[PDB]
């Protein structure tokens, strides 16, 4: 973060990131260059000596296709809040979902995890509409514990009565819905539930899943000092999980955790492992492996603005029926990565 | 916006805002997150004692749909123009087309409003490729005498012989054309006149409105003292107003009236109303409410960096074949946002 | 640039350009507002004494459509890199190919120009996934002698035996690349280079355009530029195999592009300009044989305010015919004036 801007109580952040980054895999469609940026603005204001206001937003721009390419930029944050003394902070926008405050511990990885989810996904990631109430250290009283309440809207079809304003395909849909979080303190503990509605066409078009609402159960831990990283996340989760392209998972067990090693000159190994384990499917396909990789890889630090990575996918997935119908990738990857950061 | 540069003889300006925005209506086309952000740059170099060169960039990203989502991000204003002492102003690029000069006066409620009319419009709100003269204070010699001489040319078909290089659909082309406006602050008093080519496109791919030239005439009060602040516009307009998605009105009559109070600790409640009354209409449409409400709404400025607002749209159009057919919607709209500024 | 950030060795410099820009020509296809926007940033930070590290992300913004409009903006450059002091430099991501490092040096008009090649034309201009090493002064050994070398992996179809993540269509996909330049700055003013570049073409290259084909896509540079004294000359000749479109016809099985212009920098701020460009195909199949793929004479000037602001006039007077190639190539045979005026920081 970078401060551009501080004069008569407002003040201007301006961060990103330029990753030339490039994929070798046997999967063609996750094989080769992967450059992107992100750029983002980050504000506050001091309204009075307990009041202040913020916004933010992220912007994703990609760099791997041509200059005739399509749809190539997106928002990934947009929002703006509120935060009082300790009474607590309320935002509303395109932000994260309460899950991630806990999840987020395993997405630490050089350049894959943190798959276990995916953006649009209900309340597991970034989302349209979150309104997002929050306290640190709960209103001053308990220092280390931190609580959110999280409320969001129905994001519906293109058309039809299913439909809003902002609608999208069925996959990244979501009905009325809220979720909470809690976190608490080197070792950290943390747990996190979302409910959300299921859209009628969510019910309807894909082959997988059926249910009137999408739940995520979640617990996590975290170690984090002496330049030792460890973190494990796991969630249960019932017709939230997406399987693939087929649908959502009736039932799913996911799995995260992750150890890195930060040695004084700058090297930064990682390791880790994720699964995610699909149970009651549809068809045929009953319990199925959606994600199961071993990851090795690690980061080089040169300062706070310049790093490069090296990060290995040892995908464990066997080919079969249900990823191969589902687009569900079982090649291993290898991702080089130099990084300038501001 | 935020001075984030003054380096020898050149300026910039960085401004936009992050606006927290949900929408709650019946009509589920309207109905929903409505979170967005712009951001722009202001430039301007000082070339010699009298004459200033500058330029201007502004761009709104949604922020409600997907990352996957299309079509997201589009730029409002673009422009680069010479200022010489009191002989005026020079400019060209994506801008405002003159007739705003006046209508700007009624568009300052708190969410909605500014709607008898719409963008790349001919000269009517944001266009492509105008050309502007501007003159404030008459040459330096009569304080609050303004005036403004506006050039268009053509912007055409996609293909065929109405073609330009940036062809869009009929509803936003326009051929050559010119504008002026003359406001003066004598409480303000402005007009405001332009006269366009149609299109080929228009006089025969839309059912509704036939015509050589499209015409508006519009005239504008503004009171703006003692914390009150009043004002009206009248717009009659040619073949140059839209008649939903089925063309163009013959005729048309707009009228846009506001009433807002300032209270010194930031709240500033407003009531409006909005009418656009088309006439002449194909197809046995004949006379015609285009658009019809009355607004109610307040917002409260925390300070110039932060402020929320509440607006309601009472929409008083009767639902009939018109309305229906033209995608014109009928309900009432509730509007909730948060807004940080920089 | 707007040198907006500069704290705990990390550098940023916001630059870009608004022109206001309107061509005037009656090819419907290119006259009309063309106003649009360039912004971007470099950034830079000192990692110790002698290593750099550095990124650099370039957009360019349409705003001669309607907000409605699709695809109205796209990135130019993006890439990251390290320098090590005269061990030389190396970044990868969206950058120029080598052959640029020569052929930029007629790239100087005040509006057309540049166009015996495109982007996203082999190792031509901008590419994806370009690795880069470049050296200046030879390790710190020979003042004005600079080379480099770039690889490009293969930049493939959308779908099928041929894809990449980031596929593409025929025209701008590329197999696995290399190329090399080098520039020496003789004395006072004088500088002479060399490009080479070699790369494998696709499938769909092969296949889907009419024209042209061969597994191998090469090009040859030499390029010469005088730049002292407020006078600037500069020429390049480009010889190609299996590189150079022919419009939407496909690729020209071998090409031969000629550049050069002349321009001064009056003091008072007056820059006039005059250059000449062809780009001649040779062996093109279904009975093209030799055609004309460019061929025009330009003027224009161009006026500076200051170094923040700026005006110009350029008139591309097209000496291409009309005919069976440049119609079903798409290729415009029509003059164009443009007006623009820019701001700049
Ligand atoms: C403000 O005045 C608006 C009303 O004035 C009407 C403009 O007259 C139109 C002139 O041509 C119309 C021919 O019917
Ligand atoms: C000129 O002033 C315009 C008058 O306001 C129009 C509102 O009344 C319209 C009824 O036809
Ligand atoms: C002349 C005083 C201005 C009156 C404006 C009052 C706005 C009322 O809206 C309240 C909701
Ligand atoms: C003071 C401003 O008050 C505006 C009224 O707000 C409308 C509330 O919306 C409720 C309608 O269901
Ligand atoms: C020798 C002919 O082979 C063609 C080479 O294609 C370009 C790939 O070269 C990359 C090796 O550095
Ligand atoms: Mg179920
Ligand atoms: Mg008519
Ligand atoms: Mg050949």
């Amino acid at each position: 973060g970078a401060e551009i801007y501080n004069k008569d109580g407002n003040k201007l952040d301006l961060y990103g990131k330029i990753d030339g980054l490039h994929y070798f895999s046997d999967d063609k469609s996750v094989d080769g260059d992967q450059t992107y940026m992100r750029v983002g603005v980050k504000g506050e204001t001091q309204i009075n000596d307990q009041l202040t206001g913020y916004g933010q937003w992220e912007y994703n721009v990609q760099a791997n296709n041509t200059e005739s390419s399509s749809d190539q930029a997106w928002t990934r944050l947009a929002f703006a809040g509120l935060k009082f003394g300790d009474a607590g902070s309320f935002d509303y926008g395109r932000n994260y979902g309460v899950v991630y405050d806990v999840t987020s511990w395993t997405d630490v990885l050089p350049e894959f995890g943190g798959d276990t989810y995916g953006s649009d996904n209900f309340l597991q990631s970034r989302a349209n509409g979150v309104a997002t109430y929050r306290n640190s250290d709960f209103f001053g009283l308990v220092d280390g514990l931190n609580f959110a309440l999280q409320y969001q809207g129905k994001n519906g079809s293109v058309s039809g009565e299913g439909a809003t304003n902002n609608g999208r395909g069925w996959s990244k849909q979501n009905g009325d819905g809220f979720g909470t979080s809690l976190t608490y303190d080197g070792i950290s503990a943390g747990f996190a539930y979302s409910h959300s509605k299921r859209t009628d066409e969510q019910n309807s078009v894909p082959a997988l899943g059926r249910g009137d609402n999408a739940e995520t159960y979640t617990g996590g831990l975290k170690y984090d000092a002496n330049n030792i990283y460890l973190a494990s996340q796991y969630t249960q989760t019932y017709n939230a999980t997406r399987a693939g392209s087929l649908g959502f998972a009736n039932k799913a067990q996911n799995f995260e955790v992750v150890a890195q090693y930060q040695f004084d000159f700058g090297l930064r190994p990682s390791v880790a492992y994720l699964q995610s384990k699909g149970k009651d499917l549809e068809r045929g396909y009953g319990d199925q492996d959606i994600l199961k990789y071993v990851d090795v890889g690690a980061t080089y630090y040169f300062n706070k603005n310049m790093s490069t990575y090296v990060d290995y996918k040892i995908n464990l997935l066997d080919d079969n029926s249900f990823t191969r119908n589902a687009g569900i990738s079982t090649d291993d990857v290898v991702a080089l990565g130099l990084v300038y950061q501001f």
